[PDB]
């Protein structure tokens, strides 16, 4: 649909910020589509990742961090309020210590800092979704 | 320190869920400081309350529910495991019948259900605390 995939923006964080998604799965559950939001420390595709955030929809979301190109302790849960063949609406809001991620209303997943979000410089929203919306909070 | 005070949190809880909290008393027990954590159904201060739990530090614990915005039946216990001058861990767990308070590791208040956990979407921690730790399992 309406954005460009895989979808790339500038991006500046700090407490405060939230990063809104609306978009919807290209596939049924039963294919397990995925979708995955990067937090990168420069505009380039390989540059680090603060925050690792992949969907496997229907199955499991798995967080980490890549840091001097190396993937750190992956975690992963089983939470799924994504809803199969539906668009979603993702939030995704800086707090003090931890990312926050609302799914449709719904606080669904937390994700201690492991490096200052202000070392954000862009966002990559990517994999198996169409995108209508997305933005960020200054 | 750390963290605001009031905190506010988006949250759900289901069976398995635990809320862990790191905090200090601004006040000698002498003082006494209180201490409020409360599990809310929205995101509005007013709204209604789930599990209240409020700590007279070295005197007494209250709990209660507040439905349709009244106070139902107080309980009270004069069980006081946190210590004069210290910091505190406390750790609230959902089980399928109860919500199972542990402070510095150690069984202390139980509290049965009244509402399902699935209704709370807010936490909220306050009065005379300064907070360093938050965090809610997924």
């Amino acid at each position: 649909s309406l954005l460009p995939v895989p979808y790339t923006e500038a991006a500046s964080l700090s407490t405060g910020s939230t990063v809104t998604i609306k978009g919807r799965p290209l596939a049924a559950f039963l294919n397990e589509p995925y979708l995955q939001v990067d937090f990168h420390t420069e505009m380039k595709e390989e540059s680090d990742i603060v925050f690792h955030f992949q969907v496997c929809f229907g199955r499991r979301v798995v967080m980490n961090s890549r840091e001097y190109g190396a993937w750190k302790q992956q975690v992963e849960s089983k939470n799924m309020p994504f809803q199969d063949g539906q668009e979603f609406e993702l939030s995704i809001s800086v707090l003090p210590d931890k990312y926050q991620v609302m799914v449709n209303g719904q606080s669904s997943y937390t994700f201690d800092h492991r490096i200052k979000p202000e070392a954000v410089k862009m966002v990559q929203v990517w994999r198996d979704i169409s995108l209508t919306k997305f933005n960020v909070s200054y």
